């Protein structure tokens, strides 16, 4: 199967439940910017560029892998070239600053184009996201004189970007971070130490390479307010612009990985290399803050691409696979067994991936819509609360999207049976690329950890609050045929509810609970979101109906998502419920 | 990074055996294996399968992975060290452990050869499927092969000397056995010629052994359509003399070799018959029936090559989370002479060791119960006792193969995730078990095909009877529990409760409505295992309530039982609730729909 972008639902989705260009025309940043015709003309150019150039060199990249030769890093075989196309494309920079040369499309728009790149190939897709984040933490934090010399080449894709954040014995912890930054009398700094796991810390796609690395000046405090932000290029640049002395900083070895195996994840080494502070002294992490809520979103669209990668090659296969007979009697009387969609199974596994793809999409362009709000709304109470919104939902869009991904990568291999397990049908590499993106961007027991202990608990509840009003006043305009989803939904939005009042009243003077609840709590949240998400788009298709076949499909989709997906919240509940009691009967030794 | 060194469970598995299921007793009252088999002969094996399991096998599970099998023109190297690591292994019984002494097999029962087969996939999973074909392969020549077929083969088999091969699936056929094409003609001397290609055929060629004993599935030329025209040939690798030495290379070959996900040491062939000499197993169109006594065993072997990868998971995680230091416990520091605390002191890392290890021991509980289910079986001289345990292997063997199976994935994904970043790198051993893990939800057939056998066939098929004998047997445990047994017996009164209305819901709704049952089967298999394992888990806290005292071991198994109870049995409410949804949800779209 050849990937195909998924640009009709992709326009559903924006277009016709959310009705985006409605907004836009209000917005008078974004009204010069982009309208619905140009909106489509982006889509249309970057599902070509995927399918063309990216999706042909996914399987042959996880075959060949990246190679390490004396320091230099080569991708696999038409990477760079792949690379310069997308680049001179304008697509590195498509959600840029047009200050520095960006396009300046929303989030709606650019989480979608990330969706197409990520399903096509999701180890091209991470090289410009790196680029991209970098962006966003230059452009909030950094001098002026760095934005400038800066910026300009990372949006148009000539320089790329890395996170350089990860240490041997520091990856969640980052407040014992090793790595210093000696203060020079010319302004820069040395920074000197070792970091792991850098994606895309040295590569062949870009003539230079701009690092932010995480590193403590020598009289830095401990833990996590000590932390400082640098800007270490891997080639400094002269006053002209022009590349000068390679800096003292190299790539010691490139790591053995599950997946992605086109994505070069480099031990980096840094020795009196010269950087430059970005943002304050001691507020490295906070430098990083409008980063990584772009980045939750990031890595949930990356899950979300494997599995929408996944079912397309799956229903491709169960419409030309044939296998036994449907269970009420032959149906392909002309062959000698019925194509394998007819058993019951299949069409679960299938509907399964279907409906997490597609519920996935709706949530995704919903927390890129709160992300637009927060940026360019002229209200400040408007601002504010899609803000909150923001906080609340990028840890779960992170690490709902990808747990859904993986089941969904899951379900796409086991359709295949035992031809699955072949690589050659591309669905057992897509199983192990989904699985980067649940410790991608930090692990998804840490955003769990988040969403209870900040978001919720650290509110009172107030910013699910506001989730979950909104919900209710759609369910309070549901007329009787939406109904049949608005009621579900409201159970649903109670069960929450009740979950997040016990789960208040439980952790008050009990640490352990608050870990102990959050990575199903979360999955509560997401199913009951996604309930959220079906009922929107079900609320559209049930007005459309009739007039295309695409809405009795969503329909169907969402009848299943109700029927044998949403009851998933119960058993969640219950375990959550169980408390921390029984994870804390053993002592280490005992186990 | 590295692969944390294996160790065998030698002590979990004599509480299993010894403490729980009390097998010795059981041995006792069973003629043809107080010969053969007590707890110290038993301890005896078990010690010496340990140390060549950790000792040999373990240190090329890695290795093994990262080379990999070769083909060159047709001939299949394994990675280095497999040869000698096999020979080694044969030598030492293993090959037979559970192989009829009549032919030179040790006679071990199920509950034994088991434990062994747990050990040696756990170590490493490409190297012990191979051995796992011979041992299967065996079986149902023992149970259908001719005098002179058994006395010429069986030997050099059990004795690991000549490898087993099951080459059933074609490339238009692997659930659907029924319309294979491979030919079987019959020569005057007594003898068919093969024609036909096979894929996927695991040790369909390899360098482990001089000869390999293929068990090939064929139709003759006047056959009937259909699974009615299978009949079973025993067409070996290289011809034997008279006196048993290697004569004439046979007219077969392997044409290539699979790119897996995992176990890429495990040779996945496609063989090519070209007029192949070999010899009818059983019976002309009775192939498949031929398979029937190997197929309830290899079931069980591979719900438990499941369960020892997440196993293998364990033993990794639970080294790295007591030697991570990272970040604070949430109730304060706990290591105030360093600069982070030991990962096992975060709830979320304890949740994820502790679902692990209830789904592992539990497993490990399900696997003896069913391997005691098969012993009853081929053993008991009380016709009544013998026929209900065909009855309960009937009925588990599906959900051995399915839930463990299931369950080990889930163990092997919790494995790696709780390593976080670390975890995607291949050289801590994590990642490759859950690559390894996802090969037995598809070997001996997929899960949703056993979830389907087990609705369709041990359900529906009797009633719900078969279901009944075994709830039977579990609430005569639940009447006979005290007061502090109560704690766990109560609980699994109710699941018992739940899945028996399940059962009930299921008979009624299948009733005209073929499309209830495959909808309701992975599921609904998923609500039977969770309600097993509260059976198992019930039954190891009676033992261990009652030795609860000096030794800690006790201690941790009931720790282990209570978070079995609290976290991971409520999973039956939201399977039960979408099993009750039925088959309507599935069917609203018309493929072109999709
Ligand atoms: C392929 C790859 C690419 C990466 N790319 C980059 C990148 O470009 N740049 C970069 O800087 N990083 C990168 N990372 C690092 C990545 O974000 C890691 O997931 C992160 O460092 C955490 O994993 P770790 O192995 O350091 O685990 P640790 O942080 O040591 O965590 C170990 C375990 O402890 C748990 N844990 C730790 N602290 C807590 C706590 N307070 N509460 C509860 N549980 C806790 C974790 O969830 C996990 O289960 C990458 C990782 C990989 C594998
Ligand atoms: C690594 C590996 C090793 C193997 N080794 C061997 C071996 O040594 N010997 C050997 O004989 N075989 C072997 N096989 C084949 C294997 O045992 C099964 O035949 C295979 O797993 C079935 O998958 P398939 O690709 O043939 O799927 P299909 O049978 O084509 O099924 C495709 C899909 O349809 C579903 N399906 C099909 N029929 C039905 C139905 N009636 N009801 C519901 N769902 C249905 C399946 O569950 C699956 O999801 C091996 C397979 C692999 C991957």
């Amino acid at each position: 199967a050849d990937y195909k972008a998924p640009l009709r639902d992709m326009r559903f989705v924006l277009n016709e439940v959310f009705e985006v260009s409605r907004l836009w025309a209000q917005l008078p940043a974004l009204a010069e910017v982009v309208d619905a015709e140009t909106a489509a003309a982006i889509l249309e150019e970057a599902g070509k560029v995927t399918a063309g150039t990216i999706a042909p060199l996914n399987r042959p990249g996880d075959e060949e892998g990246c190679q390490w030769n004396a320091g230099a890093v080569s991708t696999p075989a038409g990477f760079p070239e792949a690379y310069r196309t997308y680049a001179e494309g304008g697509w590195v920079g498509v959600g840029g600053d047009p200050a520095y040369g960006g396009m300046g499309m929303p989030k709606v728009i650019s989480a979608q184009v990330e969706e197409l790149v990520n399903s096509a190939n999701l180890s091209f897709g991470l090289y410009p996201g790196l680029t991209a984040g970098a962006c966003l933490a230059l452009n909030a934090h950094a001098s002026d004189e760095l934005k400038d010399k800066y910026l300009p080449n990372m949006y148009a894709g000539i320089w790329a970007g890395s996170m350089c954040l990860t240490e041997p014995h520091a990856g969640t912890d980052l407040g014992i971070i090793r790595t210093r930054a000696e203060p020079q009398a010319d302004g820069s700094y040395k920074i000197s130490g070792t970091k792991i796991f850098i994606t895309g810390g040295e590569h062949d796609l870009t003539e230079n390479i701009i690092h932010l690395v995480l590193a403590k000046l020598p009289d830095a405090p401990a833990g996590p307010k000590g932390i400082s932000l640098f800007l270490v290029p891997k080639v400094l640049v002269n006053a002209d612009g022009s590349l000068g002395e390679k800096n003292s900083l190299g790539c010691g070895s490139i790591e053995h990985k599950m997946g992605i195996k086109a994505s070069a994840t480099c031990v980096m080494n840094f020795d009196g290399a010269t950087g430059w502070l970005v943002g304050e002294v001691n507020k490295g992490l906070a430098a990083m803050f409008t980063m990584m809520n772009y980045a939750r979103l990031g890595v949930g669209i990356a899950g979300l691409a494997t599995g929408e990668r996944s079912y397309q090659s799956a229903i491709e296969y169960a419409r030309e696979r044939i296998q036994s007979r449907a269970p009420t009697g032959p149906v392909a009387k002309d062959k000698a067994a019925d194509p394998i969609i007819v058993h019951p199974d299949v069409r679960r596994m299938l509907l399964t991936m279907k409906a997490l793809n597609e519920g996935g999409r709706a949530f995704s362009s919903y927390v890129a819509m709160q992300l637009d709000t927060a940026k360019y709304s002229e209200d400040a109470v408007t601002r504010k609360r899609a803000e909150e919104l923001v906080a609340l939902l990028t840890p779960v869009a992170k690490a709902f999207l990808t747990d859904m991904g993986l089941e969904t990568t899951i379900h796409g291999q086991q359709i295949f049976g035992g031809h699955g397990f072949i690589r050659e049908w591309g669905q057992e590499q897509l199983v192990r690329d989904c699985r980067i993106t649940q410790i991608y961007e930090g692990t998804n027991g840490i955003q769990a950890l988040d969403l209870v202990g900040r978001k919720v608990i650290g509110s009172g509840g107030a910013f699910s609050r506001h989730f979950t009003d909104e919900i209710k006043a759609f369910v309070a305009s549901a007329d009787e045929a939406l109904g049949e989803f608005s009621k579900p939904l409201a159970a649903a939005v109670e069960n929450l509810e009740e979950l997040t009042a016990w789960l208040l009243d439980r952790a008050k003077g009990n640490p352990n609970e608050i870990g102990a609840a959050s990575v199903e709590y979360l999955h509560v949240f997401g199913y009951t979101a996604y309930a959220y998400m079906w009922a929107l788009m079900a609320r559209t298709a049930l007005a459309k109906q009739g007039e295309d076949d695409f809405y009795a499909s969503k329909l169907g989709t969402a009848r299943f998502y109700f029927a044998r997906l949403l009851p998933r919240i119960h058993s969640l509940s219950a375990s959550v419920r169980a408390g921390s009691e029984s994870l804390y009967l053993l002592d280490a030794e005992q186990f």
